[PDB]
């Protein structure tokens, strides 16, 4: 199976780089690649947000900001590339067809952001469609997908399995949210529907044993028609 | 003042180019650019759609389909440059920084698409925000922004002016209509909404006299806060 | 065997894209690549000529025109890349060494034009020499190579086998024709002589069963010392 | 006159950016650039070191470690540009030729690192030599060039002036200290030694008034022949 | 007026550079460029031929052989730039658009080869057409265009003037002599023929005074319609 | 075993290209690659020095000079690429990760210089570290490493085996020599220490039978902790 991992930056670099988690996920990844094709996309996280802010205080364009965020995601991506030793594609990948080449060479392509105007979630969902992958795996700072924000609405429960259409609902069906953040960012959630690619929304815990996550023996959310 | 023209491909290259119009529009741009900072983003039109449909038939990804789209828009981009002679940038522009330079060399940067995930309208709007443009002139293939697709609900007429919020509704603010065409791409519109940059929408007729157009005298829609 | 296919644009896109032919040639190609190395070069065709004209009406340089033509050939090339599914190199190739890489990865590199100053025939003959290929296959809007223009001179017969020197004659030994069109463009025909690479000039018919075309069981022309 | 500012990353982006200082330093640069040719190379600071240390943990090569470093310096480079608004080059500069252009467009080229094997100081010095700069202003995180690392041997005070040869000794001219940081990178120093270009070393305090600084009035070190 | 100088490599870098001539020719160019738009394409000379011959020995393709050629021409291109100091573009130019920019920044773009399949002469001529140059000055290693290769048929003398058609014959218009050197590359000549741009052919002697040269006063050949 | 060969330009191109040596080393290399991974780095040599000089006479920056030198090393590198037939990576490699790709494709990447500020020795030592190679092989115009310059100090003997620390001594522990030439250039010798990679310093003789050189049955110097 060809699998894509969309690792939220907040998870990889909460405040500083989570050395331990990195070593772990790397290990888990190196593990899964033994008998699967693996592509990864890393998030910017906290550090990204901070750099974005400074730019805001100088009123730079959305485009300009994105570029900065991208620079950062790529800085994080290279941390994993480092942890993955001789198993990952040598340098940060910047576009799908190059990621494709990496897969061909039986190596793990790790991507930061691509071009301006795309959240890591969206970039991941697309890198998936492009590679014609089987599963999209989202590690995030949340247990799974809840009927409502777990960190707010008390009447919020975790959904173990749902259809892309329902996911689009939970997250947000507003063309205003286009580009916002969430369990799964509105635009990515959209693509996932269009693509109908099976997605798993797990957290920092389940990520510890990807083998089970892959085969279902996990405690997250699963999305697919 | 800085203006950004969003010329429809189907307007510059209908089914088979209106050499006359092209010269007319090119000249106009030349004049306007004499006492203005002019940037121009062009469409791929019907030609693009065909090529994209073919790709659609072979179940090619969204990204690949967009590459084809971009590739064609830039073909058209060329024709304009050929028409703008020695006033335009010699090459089609691909990124905003390059477009910025053109402005410095006091030359007109003509762009096609930039990268996947961005309709021409969007690219234009984002450009207008990047360059801090004062106005965004959308020369589409329709008279203006009607209460509904003219070809669909003839119980419609245009709307000389309106709020960005009003626009988002005429084009359906459904997080799924992201990527559609319409008189103005949905996502592009929402971009204008948060940027609040004055946007005019005209047809090829008004397009014949840009000075009158940019000087508020026209028969299209003048969207803004 | 390593084989190069120089598919005339007129054949691929007569007026519009020949969907059927595309699906067929794709199928045939996907077939031949099963036990051969395959590189393709696609032509601009009708659509290319039209865009070139507009540029002429604005008196753009030969160089400028070529670029436009190239843009188009690449647009066509991507149509095949699409039809070839997961067998072709993901994106349009722009230069030999990159095409080389594609061959290494056991994928089919499809090229449009390379740089200004080279017809698809020439680009194909060269891509061949570079890859040190065994056979050059030319699909064109003609049955084969005739003693004279089939669509004019009545005393024109099809030659089943000839030497590169004779081909150079038929086509044209004038350093004035350098860059013109024909069964085989003068410059390409020249290279074919220099390279002495076996070439087969077939048409839209023979292209339907490449297996026989490859092994000789075809009805075209064969060129080789 | 042509001046090249070597702004420390830890000075522009301490642990969390001094928006105030950044505006102050950016403005200053704007003024100075009014009657001077200004080029600016920026550092990655503490942030870079962390990311590099992480890489160090996974035994990544020197080259890869430098890529990460470069990648971060250019993130910072951005923030300055965001601050320099319409006077700076829109993009971070990567090579000197590009930096040269910026100078022509009378814009300020802001650079991060260029390629592996070159500390920020070095890159700056080499730049100053490339552009034939008259002065090299090193705004580090220390008051000046002390007879010894202040944090180490408190029996030290600074040295208002000195010879390039004197500098090489304060930073240990051991062919192994090549790549170290210090108030001024060892290799960078030796570069200044053979180029003999006047170099000032100040802190963020003096950095607040560049006019006074470049006009010899400051409290740092003014290294030269 | 816009002029394009086609400086022979063997003239700028004989067997071992004429520092004197180089300064002389560089200065001249500087003066001429004061009230003219100057573009310069340079050759690889004897040095190129050697390296290419070596490649020839290992049966390397035409394309690869040209890459080596290009690679060397650009080495020379450098030396001129080093000589043109602050008036030339800092980098060797590779494409015409870049050469166009140089013209805008009122700097002299010095080019080597561009891509395979184009002799220096050709590249120059195509450049002259691209930039809409008024004259094409070919500074070859010979006095002028003789009725026959001086080193071959001593029964020859030069021809002060002539028609482009006359040129094509002195260099053999055989569709096989495409790629040869001669006083003027065959293909280059035919390019001049259809472009009909005034072309002067001189030696290093007349080359010493370009003002007199471009002002019709010289002893070479002035080819034109 | 993965092996890197740092072939001194002086050896490859003493005066002119040493055709014979090239054919030999190529043969030897093609031989060793049969059961090893091989990366090569070629030097500029005599020809490089000459071009550098001309630039010096026009007082160009160190950076500018390096670029020229690089151009040349790459010209030499392509000579080997030619000799290596269908065994080497098609074109000259310009950076490590690309060289990495070449190794993956079981091809021999031949590099000239990388970016300014690095001698071929240094570039080689680094390309080694990057690829995590087992042995660094230096062919030079000298028998091996001597206690002192063989071509000067009579009390100079050849050392058959030593530790990187001692090598750093012989060659030079001065941060002033940083960038100079020698058996092993000071900076490269430094890296070799840091990397502790086994290095063999042989000459034009031993290079004739790489199989023995590889397994120790040679007459050069060996460096390793
Ligand atoms: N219905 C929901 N279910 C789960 N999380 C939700 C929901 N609604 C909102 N959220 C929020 O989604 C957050 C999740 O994702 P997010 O903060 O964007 O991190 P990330 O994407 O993992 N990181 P990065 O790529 O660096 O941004 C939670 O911590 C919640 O505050
Ligand atoms: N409310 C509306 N007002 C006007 N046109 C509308 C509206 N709603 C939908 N449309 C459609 O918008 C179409 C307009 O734009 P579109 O087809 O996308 O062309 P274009 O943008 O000019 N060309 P190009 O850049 O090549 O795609 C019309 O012909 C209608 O079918
Ligand atoms: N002796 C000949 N034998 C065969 N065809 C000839 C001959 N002489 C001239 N022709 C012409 O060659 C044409 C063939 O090629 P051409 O029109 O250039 O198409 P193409 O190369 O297949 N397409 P493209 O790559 O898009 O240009 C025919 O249809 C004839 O009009
Ligand atoms: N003789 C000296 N004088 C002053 N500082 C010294 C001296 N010797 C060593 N140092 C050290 O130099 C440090 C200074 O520079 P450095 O840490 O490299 O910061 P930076 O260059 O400003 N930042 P950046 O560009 O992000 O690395 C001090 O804090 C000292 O620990
Ligand atoms: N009719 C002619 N008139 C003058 N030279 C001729 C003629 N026919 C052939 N030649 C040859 O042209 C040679 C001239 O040019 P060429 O050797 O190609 O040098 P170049 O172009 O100056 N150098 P470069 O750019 O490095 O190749 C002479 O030395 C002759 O051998
Ligand atoms: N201790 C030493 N042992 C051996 N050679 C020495 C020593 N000290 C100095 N040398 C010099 O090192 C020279 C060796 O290397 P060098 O001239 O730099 O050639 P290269 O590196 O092989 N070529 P290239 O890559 O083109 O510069 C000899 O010929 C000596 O003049
Ligand atoms: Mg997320
Ligand atoms: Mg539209
Ligand atoms: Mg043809
Ligand atoms: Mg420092
Ligand atoms: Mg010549
Ligand atoms: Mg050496």
């Amino acid at each position: 199976m060809r699998i894509v991992f969309d690792i939220g930056g907040s998870v990889l670099v909460p405040e500083n780089p989570d050395i331990d988690f990195i070593k772990e996920i790397a290990y888990q990844l190196t593990k899964v690649s033994e008998d699967h094709e693996v592509a990864v996309v890393v998030g910017g996280g906290k550090l990204a947000r901070k750099y974005i802010e400074v730019a805001e205080k100088f009123n730079s364009s959305e485009t300009f900001k994105d570029f900065i965020g991208i620079q950062i995601t790529r800085a994080n991506a290279m941390l994993l590339i480092a942890a993955l030793r001789e198993k990952a594609y040598p340098v940060v990948v910047e576009d799908f067809w190059e990621a494709w080449k990496a897969v061909q060479l039986k190596k793990i392509p790790v991507m930061g952001g691509t071009h301006p105007g795309h959240t890591t979630d969206a970039v991941a969902a697309l890198l998936a469609e492009f590679l014609k992958a089987d599963l999209l795996v989202v590690i995030t700072n949340v247990d799974g997908v809840y009927t409502a924000d777990p960190k707010k609405d008390p009447t919020a429960k975790k959904i173990k399995k749902m259809k892309p259409e329902e996911l689009l609902e939970i997250v947000g069906k507003g063309i205003e949210k286009a580009g916002s953040s969430s369990v799964i960012d509105p635009l990515a959630a959209k693509i996932i529907a269009r693509s109908g690619i099976k997605t798993i929304v797990i957290g920092k815990e389940d990520a510890k044993d990807l083998f089970r996550v892959i085969k279902g023996d996990h405690n997250g959310t699963t999305i697919e028609p």
